[PDB]
């Protein structure tokens, strides 16, 4: 499976921006596209050796994790961490299948009972995402987080802290540019911060955002998307068009039409 490296050490924004710039060459094919906009792999007939990717990620304290990232969703599905790797919960036969196709050296693979989606990590966690700071620091701290969790070094709230960011600073990143513009920010001011409501929203909306742009007609929705500003007010999206500049990466959810 295709790897892309990036390490948080003397990272920066260009770094970072070719870093993601790979993770979305590697994510989508670039043949379908529409109103301007990649869409990811369908799932449906997607050959086992084309379904991930991986993103090794290095940091400062010169430790390596390896995370695996699902091709049709961009989804962080486990990681590997020297001889043990983990994975979230599998959510159908055809997933848990699937990854045992990944790191299939590893001498311990352990699957979690729980899965990677934001409203349980952020209940094991302890905190919301709008409370946990994001920046090269946080993924910097994460990567060693993930790497000691094996041994007894890191506890589970701090694992899952972790992925939080992680999930956030690589998949997010990949399927926004407007996500991935705020951590350039981060990391050109060196600065750590929780997510705006502006990426909180985005976060949450990815999904209905691919399918009302590719349910559109002619670009247009049928019914409007509410998203928020950064001072966390409303604002409705009636057309792909404004999301050009936001958007990078779509879920695939139907046929595009003639």
């Amino acid at each position: 499976y295709p790897i892309i490296n990036f390490t948080t050490a003397g990272a920066t924004v260009q770094s970072y921006t070719n870093f993601i710039r790979a993770v979305r060459g590697r994510l989508t094919t670039g043949a379908d596209v529409r109103h301007e906009i990649p869409v990811l792999p369908n799932r449906v007939g997607l050959p086992i050796n084309q379904r991930f990717i991986l993103v090794e990620l290095s940091n400062h304290a010169e430790l390596s994790v390896t995370l695996a990232l699902d091709v049709t969703n961009a989804y962080v599905v486990g990681y590997r961490a020297g001889n043990s790797a983990y994975f979230f919960h599998p959510d159908n036969q055809e997933d848990a299948e699937a990854i045992t196709h990944l790191f299939t050296d590893v001498q311990n693979r352990y699957t979690f009972a729980f899965g990677g989606n934001y409203d349980r990590l952020e209940q094991l966690a302890g905190n919301l995402r709008e409370n946990i700071e994001l920046g090269n620091g946080p993924l910097e701290e994460a990567i060693s987080a993930l790497y000691y969790y094996s041994t007894g070094g890191t506890q589970l709230p701090t694992l899952a802290r972790s992925f939080i960011i992680c999930i956030q600073m690589i998949s997010e990143a990949a399927r926004f540019q407007y996500i991935e513009g705020e951590m350039r920010t981060r990391i050109r001011y060196n600065r750590r911060s929780a997510p705006d409501p502006s990426v909180i929203t985005l976060e949450n909306s990815w999904g209905r955002l691919s399918t009302a742009i590719q349910e559109s007609n002619q670009g247009a929705f049928a019914s409007p998307i509410q998203l928020q500003r950064r001072n966390g007010s409303k604002f409705s999206v009636y057309d792909v068009s404004i999301l050009i500049p936001i958007i990078a990466l779509m879920v695939y959810r139907c046929a595009p039409p003639p």
